[PDB]
């Protein structure tokens, strides 16, 4: 059992580099337009209080250079949405594969390429934190770099890379532009509020281990929503609601426990510790596989 | 902080995965040039799995009997060798798609991205490291023999690994694109046991060289130690011994750094016998033995 990307193959063909000035970051080519972030309009001086939209109106067309490979994309014109640059250019992409933009909820998973320069060089599996961000492996140049999920024949963007936090956490926005957090695009100091463990993705890998043999944190008993939210609030564990119950179904009919059952061992995880043992190889309970996950994996 | 197990973009690799059916048997290919590489399992059944001879087993078969499909556009099959325990068909068609490719046979302790795909379609894609015991720790489930392991330098893809037999103690084993088996491994269903698997010392000590490049300081110690005391207590703890040739390529490391290599056994040392006591290195709670030297010096 481990932590599966999606294959990148399909978003690799649209990566491209934008260059406005001195900076330069990744663009996402598709159809006839490339989006960035719009902070690549600022110099490092102009991070302080931008007025992007006093910014926008100085620039022109021939301010921005987008390369995809050898070729020179020509911008035919710009314009903002939130905090994403939409820049026209003359020529379609022919590798623009289905695709479509949604807005993701915390604790969902998807998989990130990594670029630098417009050039991929990595791709990993992360989940959306419930502090709304990203504990993820971006360096100097990676602005840019999207997060995607893959259906059958359909690429979803879900996520475009904007800020690095001071903490080593990450932080950005969806296609539209819209900021996933209380962050703003600008250089100050920015606090990520206080990160939860999804517990409902714990007790997704809790079932995955069942259906791996590794059963030892079975018990005869069984405890109520009301009694392990308390537990679960103690601990730093999100709450758990009804549809969260109605999500792990079809892992309990394949495991026969149910959800109350399972959450009196992770009630008994979290209070004695494990005892000294290993679930799944760790020592740790691993909080960034959803159930949907756990039934692509598995079932 | 922050150190994620990156996985290498699998674009050139998914062009060149196809579907290999011989009988009722379907499992994946590796499709270059005008052939394709296929575990020589294929042309078993589950019958023949306990004892097979795999010279009477092909000997006995045809051109038509081998159906490739690339998607929906289905090879034709000109010709086949046995190259050890690899199957060459010889197709009509090469492969557009081909990429700048490499044939290499790995050591342990080495890491590759590995494309899980199951009936010629790519399913994930996940970064691992061969054990010192020549198995892997993935996640292969029944139908994903042919994956293929592999590194991306520049432009050329290095094909190091392909997919055969899952042991009863759930890990998986495999063969270089040559055919020959990491490990003692081989082709039947027999009883095989894998020897035991131990950290790999040399891949957990880059680590810890870049945790002091990264600001992670509290491990360290005032102690050195010598090469043979240290292993005689990283056997301890089912650590692999270090040799002079682990030290040299460790070296630039300790330039970049002060801190010199048995310095660095010394901390690791006190590190085994102590534990993590609530605290992590470089947002780890474990002690990782999965990057290489190589990456470390370069992705510093």
């Amino acid at each position: 059992f481990r932590k599966m990307a999606f294959p990148s193959g399909k978003v690799e063909g649209c990566m491209v580099q934008v260059t406005c000035g001195t900076t330069t970051l990744n663009g996402l080519w598709l159809d006839d337009v490339v989006y960035c972030p719009r902070h690549v309009i600022c110099t490092s001086e102009d991070m302080l209080n931008p007025n992007y939209e006093d910014l926008l109106i100085r620039k022109s067309n021939h301010n921005f250079l987008v390369q995809a490979g050898n070729v020179q994309l020509r911008v035919i014109g710009h314009s903002m949405q939130n905090c994403v640059l939409k820049l026209k250019v003359d020529t379609a992409n022919p590798k623009t594969p289905k695709y479509k933009f949604v807005r993701i909820q915390p604790g969902q998973t998807f998989s990130v390429l990594a670029c630098y320069n417009g050039s991929p060089s990595g791709v990993y599996q992360c989940a959306m934190r419930p502090n709304f961000t990203i504990k993820g492996s971006f360096l100097n140049g990676s602005c840019g770099s999207v997060g995607f999920n893959i259906d059958y024949d359909c690429v979803s963007f879900c996520y475009m890379h904007h800020m690095e936090l001071p903490t080593g956490v990450h932080a950005g926005t969806d296609l539209e532009g819209n900021f996933y957090g209380p962050f703003v695009d600008r250089q100050t100091a920015q606090a990520a509020g206080t990160d939860t463990t999804i517990t409902v993705n714990v007790l997704a890998w809790l079932y995955a281990a069942v259906i791996n043999g590794d059963r030892w944190f079975l018990n005869r008993f069984t405890t109520t929503l009301n009694d392990f939210n308390l537990v679960a609030m103690k601990y730093n564990y999100e709450p758990l609601t009804q549809d969260h119950v109605d999500i792990l179904g079809p892992l309990s009919a394949q495991t026969g426990i149910a959800v109350l059952d399972m959450c009196a061992s992770l009630k008994e995880l979290l209070q004695n510790g494990m005892n000294g043992r290993t679930i799944l190889g760790s020592a740790l309970l691993e909080d960034e596989f959803t159930p949907f996950d756990v039934v692509r994996q598995c079932s």
